[PDB]
């Protein structure tokens, strides 16, 4: 039952995620570091980036540009966790009304939870692990492109001192995901059955894989409880840029999600 549960889970996890914790911190321990301009042009001249530089919107500014880049990976997150969402059995068994409200719900806390293992304390890597843009850097865009991204490094550095490894991750973004208490929600009960389930399993599994931890799993339902207050600081600032900042591209799948938040 919850011992293969999870297997299925980490394997659907490993199935549709490139970059894993595994990956990402044997290269942040080399990478082409983006801490300025100019950096930041050679790395557009040098770097290999999923999404083609032309292929993002105009250009406006540094500010901005760096606003694409960001975009472009949140939506090629979006359609990784979609597909993880869809390798789980009684995920795809909701109809599929349901299985879009959790993802709209779900995403961002799952985004910026997955989001520290590519993170230090210093910066956090792009392009596929080919770079890694400074802390200090994103700081010192202007306002409120600064703004959206600090609170992101706050979080991470002290999630990632709990030490996860890619097969609790996979159980710990899947609660996220299959959430009971989303907006809109048509089959509340069925949901939350699903959510005990993998709660219980990652319970289990935290048992087996970190025996020496304490208070580890409550320590996890608080972190869940953590990232809701996130992203709705997130959502908050999102529509702060989407009013004062005209002449930013906003991508219309996030315009979708965004919507209906406050
Ligand atoms: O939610 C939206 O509406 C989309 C809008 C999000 C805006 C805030 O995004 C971030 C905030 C804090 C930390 C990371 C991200 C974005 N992310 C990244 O992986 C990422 C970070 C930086 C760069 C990059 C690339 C080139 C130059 C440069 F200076 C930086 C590329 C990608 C993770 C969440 C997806
Ligand atoms: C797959 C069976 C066909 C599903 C048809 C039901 C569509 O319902 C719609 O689901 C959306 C959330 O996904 C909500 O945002 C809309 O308010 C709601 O009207």
């Amino acid at each position: 039952d919850l011992k293969a549960f999870s297997k299925h889970i980490y394997n659907a996890y490993l199935k549709n995620f490139n970059m894993t914790k595994k990956k990402a911190r044997s290269i942040l321990t080399a990478p082409f570091v983006i801490h300025d301009i100019e950096t930041l042009w050679q790395a557009e001249k040098g770097l290999v980036w999923k999404q083609l530089v032309n292929g993002l919107p105009p250009y406006k500014e540094i500010s901005v540009h760096v606003f694409y880049r960001c975009q472009c990976t949140t939506v090629e997150t979006v359609r990784e966790l979609t597909e993880f969402a869809k390798s789980i059995p009684s995920f795809s068994s909701l109809f599929l009304n349901d299985q879009v409200t959790l993802l709209k719900y779900g995403v961002h806390e799952a985004i910026f939870a997955m989001l520290a293992s590519i993170v230090n304390k210093d910066g956090l890597l792009v392009a596929n692990g080919s770079g890694f843009v400074t802390r200090e850097f994103l700081r010192s865009l202007r306002k409120p492109f600064s703004d959206i991204i600090e609170p992101k490094f706050e979080f991470a550095v002290k999630f990632n001192a709990l030490e996860l490894d890619d097969s609790d991750l996979a159980l710990f973004i899947a609660a996220i995901i299959l959430c009971g208490d989303r907006p809109g929600l048509m089959n509340v009960p069925r949901v939350e059955a699903i959510q005990d389930t993998i709660l219980r399993a990652l319970e289990f599994h935290l048992q087996a894989n970190h025996p020496d931890a304490q208070y580890l799993f409550p320590k996890l339902l608080q972190k869940m409880a953590d990232l809701r207050q996130l992203v709705t600081e997130h959502a908050q600032m999102m529509q702060r840029i989407k009013k004062t900042e005209t002449e930013t591209s906003l991508h219309p799948l996030l315009q979708e999600i965004y919507k209906d938040m406050y």
